[PDB]
């Protein structure tokens, strides 16, 4: 008995006490917290990787798929087919392919071309090639994942080292391999660790399974953690499976007091020197060689075989984990020991067979004990999560060692239940391997992949290519010609209306002017005092007056009576009642003008629909309201479009400015055109500012090409169906409605909001410019996005908030690009007008969508640069409004009136 009580002291360091295993467990409990926290995760050795699997199979899984399995003892390819609907119990066929060491050690090309060739064969053996079966992929290696169908290899472990893989996406790699063959197609829909595949396989049968355990070639475990603990994943709703990759436990010296001279030597001879240290004490790829190393030592010290030693006893890997298991069998161990020890050359004595069988015990007992230490920590985490005074869960298991060693399972279960007896645990053992749990993962993945595909399909229609945009640019330019030319003008949709402003501020303007700003979001009256000379100044005041629902749609007389009434109040407000003042009237609507002071309303746009206004001269209508009140008297000198007012405002200080752009409630533009080109106004000397009214672009159908189902709905339900189509794809009054319709369709399709179309969501105008701008802000936490949505009255989840955000982006982006194509055409026509090769020009811009949106102006400028590369455009934001420009225009008006 001394021959045994002696080994017990020699391999003393490889016998851990419960006191010890407790310290280990405590330490792994910490490693978990560090792996999960976003602050320390990058330093932690236990990666606690997110798997993107939300829960064990429930039964609703259904379909037919192919599963791959690489990284374990054998490279297997399965096929899991199941429909409960047709009442078709889970069914599955599998197979194994030989993969020579030269492949597992060659280039990724070799390895993945190999896997691709085997998948080919496997499919050419059932003729399931033409079947669009979803492929699942079990990859037993640590992987970086941001989505279930992405797997960036962090590092090879166990027996694999293939060049050109670490850091790449094995998904893209396999796809490439297959592609090169063109032998068939394959939709890799998911990738999971074998721990995860195992947890899913067992969960299917045991709805309490919350853990996955692999003790085969290598060791590793996964568990269901609370999303409120997974710092590295946006969300708190529910739970997700974490792949601990605990093999790396202690790769940073953590376990330098547990590791022995033996562990260090096997390491110095291993494939991954320094890494997977905890694992190198456990998995069945090392145990055999650990024993051999211990036996070489003892032998060298004469503790065995008379101190005899052969070349075989010194050869790496002559001792298998098989032999370790074969020696530990109850009835036959010593017999086997003899045989194995005899093949080794040494002269095995019945005593040697007893010592060796004991080294195997100490070594195998330790592996199981360690996995107990760590698993005990996982359970401690679960119980803590639940809060229950007693954990009651199930642990899935798989792996050659655990499956074949006649003493391992037995010993391990006992140690664990002892370290954490405050819990009743069941150890369900996989029998299908991973196929089942894996295919159950693929089912869900594919499901979600299909929705996603339909989504991208719909949103794809909103994507415009460089060439598409250049077409839009070209069409815009053509429509411009049609509008300017007297022959085609009457039918042209882009009216190219003359403003009668012939030049930008010349610096002589001087005086006091009243002003009106009508058509934007805020109607106001202004007082503008301009002083020219050496020391030139501008001083303005204004007041916003609200316009009531009745009035805005109502009778012209009503509307202009309200306006004049507001003018009256403002006069009192400014303490200036009674002098006859010159008035500049900014009226943001298409007007046919025969002079600066006459404007006939061509048609209402945006939200305005007063009766008996269209066809009338708005200056007359105003003069009447002034007459009718008979309080004060004004001298209305000019009517001006906000575009033109904006250009003039910005020209005041920036003489390079010759273009006006508005992107607010509506969208429109203006620019300085050569009189020789304005065929609608007699004369060919100098210039004329042209109010384009480009919102009407597309009204003749020249954009049916790119308008979508959602664009048509918005147009069709608007106050002006069939009109202002281009603007309805750009401005703040409409973008939201477009988005709203997209969402209504997605909800009906079941992609959003659980498929329930809220009353709120059926309220038109819900997505105001302000909301859109907030929703698209950068580095904005989903929690914040979801908050904004609940504010509007939309009860949404993280996934919803994400989809909504994507939709808003697609729409606002398209708007910025379409707007860019228009401006691109404009600046290019100017460049030509001046016969330049390169033109520097600046644009005066105003509008709420333009000011508030965090991407619009940017994408718009970018687009203008790309489409008109021979122009360098500068966009200058107007911060005052139109008052200055309107005033500057009114000044020249007076100089012509008093002329
Ligand atoms: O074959 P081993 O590496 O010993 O054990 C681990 C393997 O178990 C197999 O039943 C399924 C594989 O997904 C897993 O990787
Ligand atoms: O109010 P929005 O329609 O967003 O922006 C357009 C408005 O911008 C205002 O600063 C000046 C108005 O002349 C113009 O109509
Ligand atoms: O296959 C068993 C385990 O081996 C470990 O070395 C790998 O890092 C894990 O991905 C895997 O779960
Ligand atoms: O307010 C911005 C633009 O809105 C368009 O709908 C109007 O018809 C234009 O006259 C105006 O410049
Ligand atoms: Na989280
Ligand atoms: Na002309």
């Amino acid at each position: 008995d001394d021959q045994v009580k002696k080994i017990d002291k020699y391999l003393y360091a490889m016998r851990l006490s419960d006191e010890t295993l407790i310290d280990i467990m405590t330490r792994f409990r910490k490693e978990m917290k560090n792996g999960l926290s976003r602050d320390f995760n990058p330093t932690a050795t236990v990666k606690m990787l997110p798997t993107f699997v939300r829960s064990i199979p429930d039964g609703s899984e259904k379909g037919d798929f192919i599963a791959l399995d690489l990284g374990g003892s054998s490279f297997r390819i399965l096929r899991v087919q199941v429909n409960h609907e047709k009442n078709q119990n889970v069914h599955m066929e599998s197979e194994v392919y030989d993969t020579p060491e030269n492949i597992v050690h060659g280039s990724g090309s070799q390895l993945f071309d190999h896997v691709a060739e085997c998948l080919g064969d496997f499919m050419e053996k059932r003729k399931i090639k033409d079947k669009k079966l979803p492929v699942g992929f079990t990859f037993s290696f640590p992987c970086q994942q941001s989505k279930i169908d992405e797997a960036i290899l962090i590092t090879w472990t166990k027996r694999f080292k293939a060049s050109g893989v670490e850091g790449a996406d094995v998904v893209k790699l396999l796809n490439k391999a297959i592609k090169k063959r063109g032998d068939y197609d394959a939709n890799i829909v998911a990738v999971v660790n074998d721990t995860v595949g195992t947890m899913m396989t067992c969960g299917y049968d045991d709805q309490h399974c919350e853990v996955g355990l692999i003790i085969g070639t290598g060791t590793n475990a996964c568990y269901m953690e609370e999303l409120r603990h997974i710092d590295l994943v946006e969300g708190d709703e529910g739970r997700m499976c974490i792949n601990t990759e605990w093999g790396a436990f202690g790769d940073d010296g953590s376990l330098e007091d547990i590791r022995t001279e033996f562990d260090r030597e096997i390491d110095r001879g291993s494939l991954n020197p320094g890494k997977q240290l905890f694992e190198k004490m456990v998995s069945g790829m090392y145990l055999g060689e650990l024993v051999r190393l211990i036996l070489v030592k003892m032998a060298k010290e004469g503790l065995l075989f008379e101190g005899r030693i052969t070349p075989e006893l010194l050869t790496r890997g002559k001792f298998n984990t098989s032999d370790v298991s074969a020696i530990e069998k109850n009835k036959e161990g010593l017999h086997n020991a003899k045989e194995i020890l005899t093949r080794l050359g040494v002269e095995p004595s019945d005593d040697d067979c007893v010592s060796v069988q004991h080294v195997c015990t100490i070594v195998s007992f330790r592996s199981a004990n360690l996995v107990a230490a760590t698993l005990g920590a996982i359970l401690n985490r679960l119980r803590d999560n639940k809060g229950t005074p007693r954990l009651r869960t199930t642990v899935g298991v798989d792996g050659s060692l655990y499956k074949t060693h006649p003493q391992y399972s037995r010993r391990f279960h006992k140690t664990l239940r002892r370290l954490v007896p405050d819990s009743d645990v069941r150890f369900l053992l996989s029998e299908s391997g991973s196929g089942k749990g894996a295919a159950m993962v693929t089912a869900v993945a594919y499901r979600l992949a299909e929705q996603h595909r339909q989504i991208e399909e719909t949103l794809a229609h909103f994507h415009l290519t460089k060439d598409m945009l250049l077409e839009v640019k070209k069409r815009m330019r053509a429509e411009m010609e049609l509008g300017l030319r007297k022959q085609t003008h009457n039918n042209a949709v882009v009216k190219m209306l003359p403003s009668f402003v012939r030049r930008t501020p010349d610096g002589t303007e001087n005086g006091d002017f009243l002003a009106l700003d009508l058509g934007g979001t805020n109607f106001r009256v202004l007082l503008v005092k301009i002083r020219s000379g050496k020391k030139r100044t501008v001083e303005m005041h204004n007041k916003i007056y609200a316009i009531p629902i009745e009035i805005m749609q109502g009778t012209g007389e009503e509307l202009f009576d309200h306006i004049v009434s507001c003018i009256s109040d403002f006069l009192d407000y400014m303490g200036i009642k009674g002098p006859r003042m010159p008035l500049g009237f900014t009226f943001s609507f298409p007007c046919q003008q025969t002079s600066l002071d006459a404007g006939i309303l061509i048609t209402w746009t945006k939200g305005f629909k007063a009766t008996d206004c269209v066809g009338h001269d708005v200056v007359t209508l105003l003069r009447d309201a002034i007459k009718r009140r008979e309080e004060f008297d004004l001298d209305v000198v000019a009517v001006v479009n906000d575009t033109v007012g904006t250009m003039m405002t910005c020209a005041y200080e920036e003489p390079t400015c010759e273009v006006g752009l508005i992107v607010g409630t509506g969208s429109n533009a203006c620019y300085m055109e050569e009189m020789k080109n304005v065929e609608m106004v007699e004369g060919d000397q100098g210039q004329m500012c042209i109010n384009m009214e480009w919102g009407a672009f597309g009204d003749n159908g020249c954009l049916d090409d790119i308008r979508t189902h959602y664009d048509r709905l918005v147009d069709e339900y608007s106050l002006n169906a069939g009109k202002q189509r281009y603007e309805k794809m750009i401005s703040g009054m409409y973008l939201g409605e477009i988005v709203r319709n997209i969402l209504i369709d997605f909800t009906k399709k079941g992609f959003l909001f659980r498929g329930q179309i809220s009353e709120t969501l059926k309220t038109r105008g819900i997505f105001e410019t302000k909301f859109l701008s907030q929703i698209e802000s950068d580095r904005l936490a989903l929690l914040q996005v979801r908050a904004i949505l609940q504010q509007l009255g939309l009860n949404s989840t993280c996934d919803d908030s994400i989809l909504v955000k994507t939709v808003c982006g697609v729409v606002s982006r398209r708007a910025a690009q379409l707007c860019g194509a228009g401006m691109a055409a404009v600046v290019d026509k100017i460049r030509e007008n001046r016969g330049l090769d390169r033109l520097n020009v600046t644009v005066g811009v105003d509008g709420t969508l333009y000011k508030l949106h965090p991407h619009f102006s940017r994408i718009m400028h970018q687009t203008v640069k790309e489409l008109s590369p021979k122009c360098n455009v500068s966009f200058l934001l107007s911060e005052d409004g139109s008052g200055k420009g309107a005033a500057l225009i009114t000044a020249v008006g007076v100089r012509l009136r008093t002329e």
